[PDB]
């Protein structure tokens, strides 16, 4: 990178500014999750992206998932799982297990990775502080909605508190799980929950890192890939695309009719894709507008 | 407890109000660990207590252990162990392990246990927000000093941030681990980290739950049993008393040479037995002054 | 108080949890007079029990009488009354002896006692930073309101001033007594000035001490006594009861109609009746809610 | 006052502008007594000129007297005196008179002139948050030392509390009494008193109203009044001056050699001295400074 | 000033009080031009002015012109003017000019003379900050609105910023030149500033500087003048008043149509006329209030 | 700048990182003139790059000269200059003129460039405030120091209010003017001012844009230009180096001796010179550190 002219790296630079006015003084939500966190190399460069938004006087709060890792976890311990569609029942045994994974493994890396920048990170579950709650979620199998344990959606969330807590310079790094109203904690999933953060915490824009260039409205068609959708148009699109990416678009819809300006679902696969996203217009990636 | 007279509900509650005077606005650093964490009525009742130091004005700070867990989850794991004396070599897998039981299982059970009060406690580790650091120890097997692996001792403790945490009316519940100076996250044992949050802190108190009645000076006769006991006399005690007295005697002397104004060895199998200890004079249990 | 096993002890301590979480950073105005004044050991336990809420993070606020010690200086300057009804008239002569006998004389005793305890205490009146008005009141004799002078009500309280004061950690020691709005100080019976501003400070609870066990709804029948009461029962039985219950009443509806959560007639005979009646169940006295 | 042309009127305020300037966000401490509060029209002159200070952003602090009141009290109540020297000795009972005649009468009073042009007026003691305290003092009667009760000299004084209430924009009026390291209340001189509290309290003036033109060096030689004075050469001189105007130089003497800028004994029989003496070259009276 | 009596000084310092309260911690905009502005020893009583307003804690804020400066400054420059009726067009090169001059020189001088007194005086004009824009205004001669260029009138202020300004203990000292909504700098007249701004920042009166005694109804009979009128009545007054005394009545009519309480045309001639129209009430000038 | 990959993108705004977090929440000092300032796209980059350290929560201070636009002005007005060596002398017309050009021209055009990306920028001198202040500098012809008028150094800084100033979010932009301790302006020469000020302020670096490559030892050798250098190699190359780079040496020896850590002097004909200079490693330019 040292055979390219100074002149050009102004450039690059410089415009960056539309960009840091933008976003300065305001929250981003940045779901993490796929090979943007398996890849040594691709999470370093996040970490180091969200130390980049903070000292920049931008207020990032990182979402994270982990679904293999809990399934390889309870592997190990020999946890029989049931099954009802392909949905694993999140018995108190299995809520456990995943709150371990996700909090007390998956997290800490996080965490650990960006506090080599400074000390910015912060781990964080509904349950600390009573930051948001759960309210149980039951899912549709065939056409019937099934209980499948201790699975759920955001409830509430205390934005004043979360708020106060970025304020301070905090990078709250977040695992998904949260009390229902009875002070049972139920496992959130990852990408619902980053769209209600953003809406509670009036967000200015929600990335969502999945392995994929971008959204296509005919896969596997290769140029049915758009780089921007209102939500209008992507609701009709919803029962078309392929299953992984259902709950990604989803959380872009319900964030973005929530009133979070603009949400992003951007390639995890690419070095430093936050930054891409944020700080440059050749990006990859598909923003989603209200429409 | 209503056939008691009122009169003497009101002595009762009458007699709490120098120990309130005493401690309203302070820090108090609770050890919390053996049976006062494995019975569930102890539990409640624990985390009952808290809610009341916190309704008081008063500070409570929660440093918890859970080496049984740790051992019962690695050999669930069938992860094989290295013990040079009776100590388990930690490796990167045993470390790992250890901060996923502590702050992902052990840690949230007391969170949600005293939050079932209200939004009042938080879970951390040293590598939150780089809230405290470790660095390696070694141990002495016979009389040689050994590496058992990725085991220290608190090093440097963000007193500036800690206080804020708890001025906001949070109650840290502190899984003891952090990272080194280089990154490399370390367990801490928890007794002797408490009496490190303790002095850090300037708390006004340290407390210590065990499974005894207090400290006994020539055990097991029944009358070697004192109430009070000056850091002078207690060193040269120190080498006399039992395996497992040591480590909480060690924490109690480094605390209140520190500054520490008291140190408390309390009898964790007796239902609130905080309360019972702070605000009582008839309480159970040693406490420790610089002599 | 030392024969009683310690675990009882302990439960004694652990019932006042909820009501600790009920008023903690909470206004409590407590109207104080009649025997819990006059004798000493009374007099010391309530000026603790001031202390004991300020060391929990309570907001109490002392309004107080007199009329006895009004009497008795009047009797000694040999000033002669003048009496319509049963009512004395009040001359400028005779507020003067008034001001200067509750709040030179009885709330210095007051404000000496609690601040035994710490730099707690302050004595105010409705004249200093114009913290409340008054407004001339008349009373009914037979049945036509007639002028006994400068008596009054409370008119307007300067809501924002007297909670500032409070959060300040400072127990206002109040002498009811105002000026109108010509600057003409009238006296105002304490019963209503508590009602009053406990409804202006949005209290969560007013306590009224008297010398009853509480409220007989068929004085003298033994077992006519309630220990709670909705207002719409209460004011349908006020022309029924003594005399001098009346106010104690009257003060009660006003209050608890207008917002204040719960007031409560107690027994000022008994030691540290405001710590039973706050964190205890089993205290005397009537609790009166809106109904 | 309005035969006087326009361009003269506009020079006399013109040359306030030094002294509003040096004074601005500054404390004053006025010892008010003598005539200056016996007379209606000099009292509410006396009123008018705080509320002036206060609405320049001056920080006037008064203290009061009352010596002859307490007298007429006494005389009333029939309580006879009992005299050492020319001193009556303040008994548990003549301290009760003083005590309630100071703060329920003269001071309250002055609460409420001052308060007719706003809500600035708050009365205070050193027993009202423990705000200063006492120590017993003795006399000398010929050449002994000799015990005359309940009378002081002020001790500590809580600075910070002190400044907080004037920075709030109150204007404190102190009566005199506070309490000793026992909780026993003491009255004391005014006028030492408002030395002890302008020092304490860092004034940059100290104002002594009393009823003389100023401080005449060989009375009664009408032209040794001086209008400016260094401490060494006024404390030469105290042995020689009358009686009553010792009290008032001792005052002076401790607060400028204390700290204070200047002190100044200034003549209360002269409608609004306070602003002749602060606005205007012009002033009667004479000015202390160290040397 | 020395010959006239001390208890006569009182008395006109007394007489302030009134004044002093309703402006305390209060906005006073002030226009400043014509003569107060070139003579020298008015100049400087102006600068006592504000600094006198500052150290009551009132809040001055100061608008200046300067018409002939810029015409002096354009003959110097050799820059020959366009006139449309009697209007100079101002160009790109004019409105350079104008700016220098008001910013760079007329301001400067009254930054530096109030700053003789303190560190008050701050010189700003709306594209300082962005503190204020204009829009383009054109002009009607004879009888068709017509472009003189980069001229314009006040269209919105930072009501916010500005007063964080003045509630850190500046004074503003405003050149009135401001950019449109493109960034085009535009000269404003001062008169018709200084009313917008009074507007804006709520203030409580408007002082409008000119060289005459005040408002003739029917000029030039002597015994036309008033010195007080509602709005109402001189707006059908306005067409008939001479060519100079329009833009100074039109800024009270909209100042005082806008909510400001009252605006004063006061004579800039007289010394110290700010300290005369604020502090007694024997000034000159007219008061317009709202009717 | 669109055929360039958007990973090459990525990587130069990640290794912007390093300076992000050095400079984050830091004062720098930006000493602007030269061509950086005569054309218009250098102009509108440094505006930009100003707007871009403002939204990375940096500090930026603007200092500016305006030697050549100052003798337009002068001879545009036909003032006759009187020149001691090659040193034009100041009178006070030509301090006037000084004053007018930098505050009144030069400074509002970077004010209004900066302001195009929001309400950044506001212009002072150290007439405003009382910000700085300026002793009287001579000069040596020959080897005589002379008067050359009104011209000086910076002598004291008011660090607190500047710091206040920055902290609000604002962008100085200072003329480099202000008065002795007499009130009588001068006007300072810009490169001198501006290591006064970052050294007042603490500054992490001060810029010195000028028209060069960068520092060389043994000019015109093109092969000794140096990119750092110590301050003790660099005075005593000083006396070596040509007329116009000595004031830039000097500003970088005084500022970097004076504490702050690193002075550059960097090209101001690069566009983005600031940007390049502070988050790229290939830049241009030469650092100044101590040693
Ligand atoms: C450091 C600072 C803040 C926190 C925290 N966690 C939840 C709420 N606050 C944890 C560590
Ligand atoms: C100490 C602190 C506050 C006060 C006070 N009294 C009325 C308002 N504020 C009096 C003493
Ligand atoms: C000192 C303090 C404040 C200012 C200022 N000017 C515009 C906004 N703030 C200028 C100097």
């Amino acid at each position: 990178i040292e055979a390219l002219p100074t002149h050009i790296k102004a450039q690059v630079l410089a415009e960056a500014l539309p960009w840091l006015k933008q976003l300065h003084g305001k929250v981003v939500v940045v779901k993490y999750g796929g090979n943007a966190m398996t890849d040594d190399t691709l999470r370093r460069a996040f970490a180091a992206d969200m130390a980049f938004l903070r000292n920049c006087g931008i207020h990032p709060v990182v979402v994270h998932g982990g679904g293999p890792q809990i399934t390889a976890m309870l592997r190990r311990l020999g946890i029989e799982g049931d099954f009802k569609g392909g949905f694993r029942v999140t018995t108190p045994e299995v809520l456990d297990v995943a709150r371990m994974v996700l909090f007390g493994q998956v997290g800490r890396e996080l965490v650990n990775l960006i506090n080599a920048h400074g000390p910015y990170a912060v781990g964080i579950t509904g349950e600390d502080a009573q930051l948001f709650t759960a309210v149980r979620r039951s899912v549709t199998v065939d056409g019937v909605a099934t209980d499948i344990g201790l699975v759920g959606d955001v409830d509430q969330v205390n934005t004043a508190a979360m708020l106060d807590l970025v304020a301070a310079g905090r990078i709250p790094v977040v695992s998904t799980l949260a009390p229902d109203a009875d002070g049972v904690v139920h496992n959130i999933n990852a990408d619902t929950a980053a769209a209600a953060v953003a809406e509670a915490l009036g967000a200015e824009k929600l990335l969502m890192l999945t392995d994929i260039d971008g959204l296509y409205t005919r896969w596997p068609d290769r140029d049915s890939l758009v780089s921007e959708i209102d939500t209008g148009t992507l609701a009709q699109l919803l029962p078309t695309l392929e299953s992984g990416m259902v709950p990604k678009v989803e959380a872009c819809l319900r964030a973005v009719i929530g009133g979070v300006p603009s949400a992003h679902i951007i390639d995890g696969r690419v070095t430093h894709c936050v930054l891409v996203e944020l700080f440059t217009d050749a990006g990859t990636g598909t923003k989603v507008v209200r429409g």
